[PDB]
RNA sequence: AAAAAAA
């Protein structure tokens, strides 16, 4: 307790500027923008936010309809009316589960930065892995940062050290993609985050306000969250009806369904071809993958077939930060290309004019569906999305209508032609070792949703193996490995192991 | 070994 609704039923900056919750100084930064006019998650969130009550803020808003601002605008406008106590000292709090997010919502804070030098004063620093710690130490120590946005882990090194320093003054925290956040691998984390900026609060272990931000979230994160929100009532905003589906209506969505798995790159690669031809080059897209080492094969494959029409970036979390950054600015900045990535991507990122969204296979989790096609049709945008996979995985797309509510009205069967197969296979660089690697890592990501999208496990999981044998051009051929291995993977009693494995 | 998450 204490949960209350306010489902979606006109707001504008110069009425928040005239009715005097928000400063000039600000309204000069978003008005400069010149977007539009405010979405209607900012109309319904902002003034809320700023409400001094004892209320916490929960958010649900479509994808691409900028729930950034949405927390970022309340954020400034409180350091404003706050603007002579603790001025060195972090007042929000800002808290992504990807780096790239963060980083995303830091070059958002330097964009109104540049809009209105005037609120430069109120300084901003990102607390990431992958980057130099003394060097944000420094920046830490230098700018005396109002607003820090953070992965959890860095962010939980930094209060181990420096909370009496710099986090004893924190008003707001921000859970944006707050569902991610709040599942398994994440919650003891930010428990651990709320509970040590609640320790070391100098005014009350209750005086910071939490606002949770998400596409994706029920009335189960207000249970997942009890933990971390201190306040006694809690606002819910939704701009949702709620049987209306969490996707975003713009979105042209479809799927591509194939009889084996391994083929469903062939259904993509058949779908990029005709793309580029009939836009002739004029095409950015992003493409998922369920795995680092069979996106990075799927990227070499998009290489050798498409590079010469398109520039071709991998971007997963085994690639080294800088490179993250630079190609996500770069795929930020450029007009087209291709985007192969896995769902490091799939949450928050914000690429200015993707057509389509592609998916081979299926995501790490269910919500990341419709927030991987929601990386297309943002901010007024058109957009279309293509899900490739087998009929063995068909379940998930029915997981989708029974828990989402999502239709996928448009469905097609694809087989491949023998030229397509022998023109990419034949065009593959990849050592046996290294396709059992990446087939292996499929079975593995395979193995660890079966559950949760209801899957066949004495089917499905044959079925990616199988794309060992397609790919080396041998549908009879099994993976070979040793009895320890087999042993190891835990399928020696199962049948499905010896279906799937020869242990050679 | 899945996808994230500083060591
Ligand atoms: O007042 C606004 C705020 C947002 N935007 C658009 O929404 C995008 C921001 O999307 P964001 O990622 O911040 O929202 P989210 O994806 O988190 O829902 C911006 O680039 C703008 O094009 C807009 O048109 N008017
Ligand atoms: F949901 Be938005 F893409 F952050
Ligand atoms: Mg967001």
């Amino acid at each position: 307790s204490k949960l209350i609704h306010v489902p979606k039923e006109e707001v504008t900056l110069d009425s928040l500027l005239e009715e005097g919750v928000l400063d000039k100084e600000i309204h000069k930064a978003i008005t400069r923008m010149e977007f539009p006019g405010l979405t209607p998650v900012q109309q319904k969130t902002i003034k809320p936010i700023l409400s001094s009550e004892d209320h916490d803020v929960i958010a649900r808003a479509k994808t691409g309809t900028g729930k950034t601002f949405a927390f970022l605008i309340p954020i400034f406008q409180h350091l404003i009316n706050t603007k002579f106590d603790s001025q060195y000292m972090v007042k929000a709090v800002i808290v992504a589960p990807t780096r790239d997010l963060a980083l995303q919502i830091e070059a958002e804070v330097k964009k109104i930065h540049d809009m209105n030098y005037g609120l430069k004063k109120y300084a901003c620093v990102s607390l990431v892995g992958g980057t130099d710690f003394r060097a944000a130490m420094n920046k830490m120590n230098k700018l005396r940062p109002n607003i820090v946005i953070a992965t959890p882990g860095r962010l939980i090194d930094v209060l181990e050290k420096y909370s009496n320093k710099f986090f004893r003054f924190v008003d707001y925290k921000v859970l944006d993609e707050a569902d991610r956040l709040l599942e398994i691998g994440f919650r003891d984390d930010l428990e651990t985050i709320s509970g040590i900026l609640n320790e070391k609060n100098s005014k009350s272990a209750d005086n910071i306000k939490t606002l949770l931000f998400s596409a994706t979230l029920d009335d189960k994160v207000q249970k997942l969250a009890n933990n971390i929100m201190n306040k006694k009532e809690c606002l819910f905003l939704d701009t949702v009806d709620k049987n209306e589906p969490e996707a975003h209506e713009r979105i042209d969505q479809s799927v591509v369904i194939s009889e084996k798995f391994a083929n469903s790159i062939f259904a993509a690669v058949e779908h990029i071809k005709k793309q580029i031809k009939e836009r002739d080059s004029n095409y950015k897209a992003i493409i998922f993958a369920p795995t680092v080492k069979f996106t990075s094969f799927l990227c070499s494959i998009l290489k050798n077939e498409f590079k010469k029409d398109l520039p071709i970036l991998e971007f997963h979390g085994k690639i080294t930060q800088n490179k993250r950054t630079s190609l996500v600015k770069r795929f930020k900045k450029d007009e087209s290309g291709i985007l192969v990535c896995t769902d490091v991507g799939a949450r928050g990122m914000d690429f200015p004019n993707v057509h389509e969204v592609l998916q081979i296979g299926v995501p790490s989790e269910l919500a990341n569906y419709i927030h991987r096609i929601g990386r297309t049709a943002r901010s007024g945008k058109e957009g279309s999305s293509v899900l490739f996979i087998c009929k063995d995985e068909l379940p998930f797309v029915r997981e989708l209508e029974d828990a989402k509510n999502i239709v996928i009205a448009k469905q097609e069967k694809y087989e491949p032609s023998e030229e397509i197969k022998s023109e990419v296979l034949e065009a593959v660089t990849e050592e046996p070792e290294d396709i059992s690697d990446i087939v292996i890592s499929l079975i593995s990501s395979y193995r660890s949703c079966i559950k949760e999208y209801r899957f066949s496990e004495r089917r499905i999981l044959p079925e990616i193996a199988s794309t060992y044998g397609v790919l080396l051009n041998d549908p009879q051929l099994k993976i070979p490995v040793s009895r320890r291995f087999l042993d190891k993977l835990g399928l020696s009693r199962s049948p499905i192991g010896k279906a799937m494995f020869e242990i050679r």
